[PDB]
């Protein structure tokens, strides 16, 4: 990732980059997915000077027409985060992939929190054993974080678990406006590079307790819109899984359009559950199986 | 817990504080944990003095990312409210957790009276003891609340009865309505601190008896749903727990069925800490108890 | 036990007493426990009107969490009521217990009826000797209420009788609509509060006759009120059952047959008490020990 | 007893009364103890209609709570029925008790149709000896209704014989249907008022052989109802219903007095009371004589 | 094909050519394209230069009235580029064809971003079997490009997948004005003469979310300007522009042909020529394989 | 017809035949038809010059009041073009009418192409059939003409379609200064005499994007004099399709819209003498073609 600050040999004054900073543009590839006309309305920032920062960005990564060889090149830095299920790995083609949107759903007592959990154990490993080897963002719209089930994971795993805790990061969403300005918020931590992975468990929940009635559901989808727009974008940029967790599908057309990768959960037999990827742009349809254990979601085998 | 005096001098008018202590919020944490629209809602409040507020309660403490070892921290601020069973308490973690919402269902004569009573009770004991050492509230739907029972359990763990029963506020939930305000109303009496345990028995006793007949069923359901929302996030900010008494969103789920002779079963169905357990107890002098004990 | 009447000095017009009254509702306590959505299918009353005449109400008698020094306070007040033999009290605590619902069952005669008559003259006692000091209502349904049984207790005790008669107010339950609007009733009756005792011989003697799925639902709501009823006018309601119930009943009691004149009375549940049993005797004095 | 006739006056035309009276219904005792969804059965009645009739007989005879002064003077109107052996009154408290089930019951030559023959001629004497001053409806599921023997012991008692027999209502069941039609039909004629006991002996001689076989042991709940009609009869009429039974849980319930007839050294019979609401148990010596059931000594 | 730079040897400087390079033109038919005021908009361009770069360019091509033999010759050198299923390739009478827009829209899942990689295979044939044997100018507007698939379709039809990937040319729209910046930029890599596709996956995703709120319905004319300068070019470069559009006027105006996809019962999938320039309405049945769009029968 | 050439016996050199034709004059029609002041700013022709050629060429036609005696003779060589449908030629009075430009109108897909295409074939027809029995200008403005089409229609109508596409001579117009350069220097072409018809699909396509508003009709009204002048002394229709000042310069406007299901409706919207009708047409392997036919 390349942040907003290394622009100061280009041309660009301190002042300028404080405003990008305050106005949310922390990145370069913000820096260009924002346009001329959103740049215009950051406070303190004129209508001329959006274009030779636009100018002097465009410089340093090559924004343009390539060969799909190098295209190729570009998605091999996407990680596989496992999600601790090894078939559940397999049937997804390696897990929760970041820079791309991955939603889970289901009934409540399916296993989702214990996924979320799962993976933010699991995205402190390193190459060749389904983990990013870098950060976790976790949101908790539900309250439900319980870091000693993260320490307990990574006992689990093999790894020190005081730097398994502090490496994970963690909100409590108070309503659905903390939890917006928070994943806005986002730029500053995501930037350093450090950070793979944001954990949104559940997404919709403090959607659901703000705006009540049939009269603001709308209002809540373009919020929705947003919010959800910002996840992808956040994935797009700094090359972040985006993980959310819902309830019941719910969400209608505005979340299944958002959410790029789609798994159902159900209960099986006892602690067995069965999950079924609903929607992907790489897979079909198929099944998995996977147990909550004592390391969090793993194969009935484990 | 932090009340509402330090926006005063965070650059807070009294007419405002008193506006907000109208409005339901009564902690630091309460004004952080609501939402712009809904805190313009409170009559005589506006939507420019709200945003001010809002800063105002993010200067003394700050809301956001925390490292996931300092959230760790804090949880070990979370005490465990002891049943009085030491085998329960194993299954349990060391009891009931506060922070979260605790259910118990089950057939008539299963001890969840008894359970809400020895909680009462126990919660006056000081920390390393089962208890949070702070007060009781105590809301009553069924009308079964004994203060004498109170007494003897204090009598069986040696404590004074007359302070174990001084630090217990009571109020009978006569109505679902009136249990929604009682329970709206906790402010005030949680600003202080001292509380560790709100105790509700039992949770659908008044809301099916006031809504019968499938007409209204859907509505009634999300009556109830708003007041276990409220339930919920009043167990949080306040570091209380609650413990919900059902008849046959809550946290954690517990299932108590009758047994041979005097003893009885208990089984776990829901908690975010720990897998299902089973158990057994007895009602003995003190309270809900182990067999041997 | 205060009537509605002090809620007039509120600013409260009296067509808003009158309106109370006549929707079976006669005590602060009642409107305390009574909600808005109920209150409005009262006729003659809006929800704006129901919401300041509960807050009225609410600044008449407050309803909040209080020490429970003062809920004990409050609890001193409850009688408990002897049933005639000392054992059985003292099994039950002293008695039955008022704020309640005392259900006793068992074969053809065990000697619910008696033990009946027995709670309907003992409560006339004072206090300091298993009293109440009040008055009894007693709703009959098999037809066997006998007032000079309760004459012949009351020389036994050796107190009046003529007064003691006097001192009991029966209705007889023909049928089961007729045994729902006695206790609909109830209310204004005891809105004086002199009363103690609610005693019902035998709950369901009418409903099973004049019926499933409705009846069950109708001997619920039946119950619900005698329980809301009791627990309002700090009386206790004590029934009879011959051989879903148990689910409004707090303290229940077995009675069975023994050898000769000798009963058993059980506890086979109660709030308070342990399971506990005894045996007692019917004779000139009423219920009484075995010994005795 | 107030029939439904005097509904007439408070707003309740002809066609109304007709339609309740064919129900079954000709007290205001009967329309305040059946209940409203039993009156809506009624043909040609509507739930308005059934709902006026109620609220009329409500404020006729009230119902509601009284002191029990005044119900120890309503249960003052009940007749005690002279046995005819002044012990046995003495031990069953003055003898049979109206608004309530006498059953007595024995081995065969005991005396019970002898005692119901007594019952039949004993009622119709006044009050201050026993008798109840009023007519007697005796049902004979037996063919044992002797007319010369209630003459016989009319003349015992010094009264006049023929307005003895005629005093008497009686009626023979054939099969269990047609004694079940006639209780339900005793009520046009309990509707008088001068009628103080209804005799029905036997309850079970018809019902022992119209229903044969473990099959129809459960459907002998038309028992059932058949006794807790008249026991709604008894007490809506001020009658006494004095059964009688035979020996080899239904009675046991439904009957609210029991009494067990045994025989003795030669003629003498003993009665013992198994069950009373009021009284405990005891015996009785008594004997069969011309005046019926009458003390051994005398 | 020809270039604008024959014009340096009929009498113009290198630096009026690289002014026309700057200024988007880059071929003679662009320059007969274009109206002479468009060209003195450019920077450093007279009016009489423009008018002779316009009178030298008109003679390397002759534009005016001829047989239409010479014109059924012309049309001849349209590209037939195969869909990937033989049935929607004959309701389209031989697939794709360049100098048009062809605009498939149709939900979410229904395989739009499937058949773009197909074609992006398939424009990569030779001739006579349904390809273009040339490059595609692929750009995508929601990250849905995945080369790896177009590696697997390509070795479903026996290709190298190395040389398929490296033809297509990809970018990555991350906003409208960048889309846009893109388009009119694509003139100078087009000038080549090799490519016969230009791919939008999709159109409009850009323009929900750069342009909110009813205010800026009527700037997203700047849409329209878009889609003119995509037919221009597909006109003028022998292309075919494929679009693809997402449903929940004038863009229906823009595109030359149209088709809509819908799902099936299961996986089975259908395509409609909602509209065409010279075939009518019809209906095909296609599934998405391993080698992209193809026929359920396969 | 007679072009310039004749007029050399009047006394005219050959020396300016060649630059007069440059300027747009072929024959002596546009001669009579053109004034004094536009030939004396062609280049190259003197005033004399002007006046010689003018008064030269004038001993053949005459000008003044005229009553209809002869004129019908001259009126019935109008050609009536067939469009393919009976009906639609009917309520235009046969097809479409020379001398005159005919305009159709109509918003997306609605088969003003597929008309043209049409017309394009039944013009090479000899008369008594609807046709003219000549060539075809056509002039494309949006590239959909498609001489495959010509093929099908011309098999429909059972003519050799190699020879009608021959008789067709095409020329894409991209831009506004094209397409009037392309009218201006159709005389040329139109002086051979043997057109009949003169196609421009559409005619607002190009002014619509290269156009402000008051340059864009001041040169949209001399193309339309152009074009209806052109129209008037060749003795051929000109055929205009437009999406939807254009209704004072076409002498005849027909509306094309899409109706219920598949039947689209020709409305003649203005004729110069024929009332507005109704009808019916179908686009069919033979062109444009009635409903039932
Ligand atoms: N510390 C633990 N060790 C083992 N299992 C646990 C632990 N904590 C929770 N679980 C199990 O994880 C299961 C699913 O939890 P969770 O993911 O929170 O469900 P949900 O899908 O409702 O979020 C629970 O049934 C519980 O038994
Ligand atoms: N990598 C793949 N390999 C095979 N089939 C795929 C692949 N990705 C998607 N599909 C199929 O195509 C469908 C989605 O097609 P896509 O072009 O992404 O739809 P759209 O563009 O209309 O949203 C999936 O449901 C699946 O059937
Ligand atoms: N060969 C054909 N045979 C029959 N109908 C055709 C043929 N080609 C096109 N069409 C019909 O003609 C319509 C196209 O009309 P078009 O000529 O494009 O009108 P416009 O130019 O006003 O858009 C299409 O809807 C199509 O159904
Ligand atoms: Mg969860
Ligand atoms: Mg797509
Ligand atoms: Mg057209």
């Amino acid at each position: 990732i390349l942040s907003v600050d290394e622009l100061q040999n280009y041309g660009i004054n301190a002042s300028d980059l404080q405003k990008l900073k305050s106005g949310g543009i922390y990145t370069v590839n913000t820096v260009l997915s924002t346009t001329r006309r959103h740049l215009c309305k950051i406070k303190g920032l004129s209508e001329v000077k959006v274009e030779k920062i636009k100018e002097a960005a465009g410089k340093i990564i090559q924004v343009g027409f390539i060969p799909a060889t190098v295209q190729l090149d570009i998605r091999q830095r996407v990680y596989s985060l496992s999600t601790g299920s090894k078939q559940l790995d397999s049937i997804l083609g390696g897990g929760i992939m970041t820079m791309s949107i991955t939603e889970v759903f289901g009934e409540f007592r399916c296993g989702k929190t214990q996924m979320s959990h799962t993976l933010c154990v699991t995205t402190q490993l390193p190459r060749e054993m389904g983990g990013g080897e870098g950060k976790v963002a976790y949101i908790d719209t539900e309250g439900t974080f319980r870091p000693e089930r993260i320490k307990q994971i990574a006992e689990g795993y093999e790894l020190d678990p005081e730097s398994c805790l502090a490496n994970v990061s963690y909100a409590r969403a108070l309503n659905s406006e903390h939890q917006m300005e928070l994943v806005e918020q986002l730029g500053e931590e995501l930037s350093s590079g450090d950070y793979r992975l944001i954990v949104v468990d559940s997404i919709m929940a403090n959607f659901r307790v703000d705006y009540c009635g049939r009269g603001e559901l709308s209002e809540r989808q373009q919020k929705l819109n947003q919010h959800l727009f910002k996840l992808n974008r956040l994935a797009e940029e700094f090359n972040v899984a985006v993980f959310l967790t819902n309830q019941v599908p719910i969400g209608g057309h505005v979340l299944a359009h958002a959410s790029a990768t789609r798994i159902l959960l159900r209960k099986g037999r006892g602690d067995e559950r069965v999950a079924k990827l609903q929607d992907s742009p790489d897979m079909p349809e198929k099944e998995c199986v996977y147990v909550i254990g004592e390391k969090g979601i793993t194969d009935s085998s484990d």
